């Protein structure tokens, strides 16, 4: 599967026995979901982008399956207004950039 | 040229007589520059990434040179703290995902 960018490059993925759709997004390098719960213990957490920053709940050993590929990762929660596939898990599911 | 995604994929740019750092960034609508000086008029402009909004000066039809390739798209200039290549340049060096 190769993904142009002339559109945002929207995914669809599953977590937590949940479907949506997350940008893979190169310049993230962590995954950050919208508001959702998810199992284990989480930590407090602060991510930066531009702006400023947002308070995050951080996941650890989730499985997602993202563009249906199976990955486990640390995922993110918290009030970012679109879901982000970051470079921790695009490499997980062996995503590259080429020109 | 293809760019795996273990580290930050930044990429060397010319732009403006001047060389700087970019990260390639499928997940920015536009190509944002820390503050430098360019040519012709530009437009007040405001975006949004996680955490906030920044003011930027919007530029348009500015040369840039990718990775060794030249583009000529619009450009933001700002307080970010990463040069950022958004997808409006990244198409047009032909920059895909793939997995
Ligand atoms: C630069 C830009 C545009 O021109 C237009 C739309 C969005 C953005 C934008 O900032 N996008 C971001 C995703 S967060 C996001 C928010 C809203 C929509 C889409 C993505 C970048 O791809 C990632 N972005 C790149 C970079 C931007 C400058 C600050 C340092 C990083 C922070 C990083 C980021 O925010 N990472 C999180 C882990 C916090 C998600």
């Amino acid at each position: 599967p190769q993904i142009t960018l002339w559109q945002r490059p929207l995914v669809t993925i599953k977590i937590g026995g949940q479907l949506k759709e997350a940008l893979l997004d190169t310049g993230a390098d962590n995954t950050v979901l919208e508001e959702m719960s998810l199992p284990g213990a989480w930590k407090p957490k602060m991510i930066g982008g531009i702006g400023g920053f947002i308070k995050v709940r951080q996941y650890d050993q989730i499985l997602i399956e993202i563009c249906g590929h199976k990955a486990i990762g640390t995922v993110l929660v918290g009030p970012t207004p679109v879901n982000i596939i970051g470079r921790d898990l695009l490499t997980q599911i062996g995503c590259t950039l080429n020109f």
